[PDB]
Parts: structure tokens; C-alpha cells; sequence
């Protein structure tokens, strides 16, 4: 039986880049790096960095909406945002906020679980939406 | 600070299609469905699929190698793997993990073990230019 996200896999063209880029974000923590990856983690998250030269740096409007969220509280995502901003990240769409990595894959930062999210969506609920007991 | 992975978004083309296909898998559970989307959990995982026109059928030879990966214990690996083979799930590459694909070309896998038993195998046999940053006495 499946128990959870085990790890997330990124492809990157140039990984010296990409691990300056993950080096800024608070609460991202290196652990290995070799020639082709490196090893990350962020909180109970795996992440891993795989160096492929079939990766192209994608502009947001020619990918689709795949991205991957990040957990931050909602006393902290005002000044994460900050730091992001400061750093220069490009923004791809619109309590959250849209922000690239150097090869285009689209993150965000998110204040919130599956829990809240329900329980906003039952008080007013999507076009065609069913709950599951 | 991120505290960690918080959801998981995917672009699917059918998105009938795809509840069909997760939930195939044990442990991979539906909490909500609309028009465009639907909210699914594994574990701690909250899993979200997102009706999209703009997206494809990839083959995996044409798309890069970023895939997402669930954790099967030992002892149930062999099960969950015959049941995908049985279900008819397309294999993206050679094999503790199985490699296999989702109606729309999402690379996914299932994999034995975490990053501190990775973290252990690399040290007793590194990759090469390998360097680690978590101080240890191996050697
Ligand atoms: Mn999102
Ligand atoms: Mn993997
Ligand atoms: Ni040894
Ligand atoms: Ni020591």
C-alpha cells in the first residue's frame, strides 16, 4: 500500500544553478551532491535535483499547470514572499504566491492544507463538486 | 520557512480518466471531485488533479526525467507492482522501484526505503564526484 509522496524528482540543466536557487529558500537543506544530482530535503520532503541535458528552460505560458506547492505559515509567508522578490524570481501566475525555479518548473508557496481547503469548498462549493463522506 | 511539500498539482487531459487511474492505487484517496479538478491524499500526500486543454499525452522519451515517487513498504512492493502490471501500466523505464506511467505521461515510480537509507547506500558506494554534507565517521 502507497503511504505518501517518498520523493520528488526534478529535472535541471545546469545544477550548480539550481542549487543556489533551492540554497536561498528557508527550510531547504542540502545533503549530497554529485555530478549528475544532488539530495535535498525540506521538512519530511525528499527532493531531488537529476541533471538532464533533455531539459529545456520553459517560459510559464508554454508548460502546463503541473507545479508543486511548499508549506509556509501564515505568520511567515509575508516575509518569505519578501525574500523571493528580493531575490529576483519570476512570477507565473497571480494565500498564495506563483514563483519559477532557474529552469521554469512552477512552485508556490501556500498557506493551508487539505483539511482547510475542504472545509472552505463545502461552505461554497466548485461547479459540479461531490464530497466523499 | 517551508515547512515542506504542501500539495501536489497535476495537469490531466481527461480527468475521469485519471480518478480511474489513482485510484487504482491502494492507499490513494478521492476526497472531492468538480468539473475541472479533483482533491486526492496518500499518506500525508495531498495529491490535486487539474482539468487542462493545454496539456498532452507525452511519450515518455519526449519529456525530461522529473517524476514523483510513493512509498510501498517492503513487504507490499511486490503486490502493488503485479497489480499495476495486471492493470496494464506503462513502463517508462528499467528497474527497489517501479517505474510506471499515468494516463496522461506523468512519470511516477513506487520505491522501498527514504533519503537516510539512500543517504547510507551512497556513502558505503558514492556516485561519482559525490560529497556529502551530513558529517559521518564511514571510513
Ligand atoms: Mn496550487
Ligand atoms: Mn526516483
Ligand atoms: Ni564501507
Ligand atoms: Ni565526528
Amino acid at each position: 500500500m502507497l503511504q505518501g509522496l517518498n520523493h520528488l524528482t526534478l529535472a535541471v540543466s545546469d545544477l550548480a544553478s539550481s542549487l543556489a536557487f533551492y540554497q536561498q529558500l528557508p527550510g531547504m537543506r542540502l545533503h549530497a551532491s554529485w555530478d549528475s544530482g544532488a539530495y535535498l530535503s525540506c521538512g519530511a520532503l525528499w527532493l531531488c535535483l537529476s541533471l538532464d541535458e533533455q531539459r529545456r528552460k520553459t517560459p510559464p505560458q508554454e508548460s502546463d499547470y503541473t507545479h508543486y506547492a511548499f508549506s509556509v505559515a501564515e505568520e511567515e509567508f509575508a516575509g518569505v514572499v519578501a525574500l523571493l522578490a528580493q531575490a529576483g524570481a519570476e512570477v507565473w501566475k497571480d494565500a498564495s504566491y506563483y514563483f519559477l525555479d532557474p529552469d521554469g518548473h512552477k512552485l508556490e508557496l501556500h498557506v493551508g492544507n487539505l483539511a482547510q481547503r475542504l472545509a472552505a469548498c463545502r461552505e461554497r462549493p466548485y461547479k459540479g463538486m461531490v464530497f466523499f463522506d
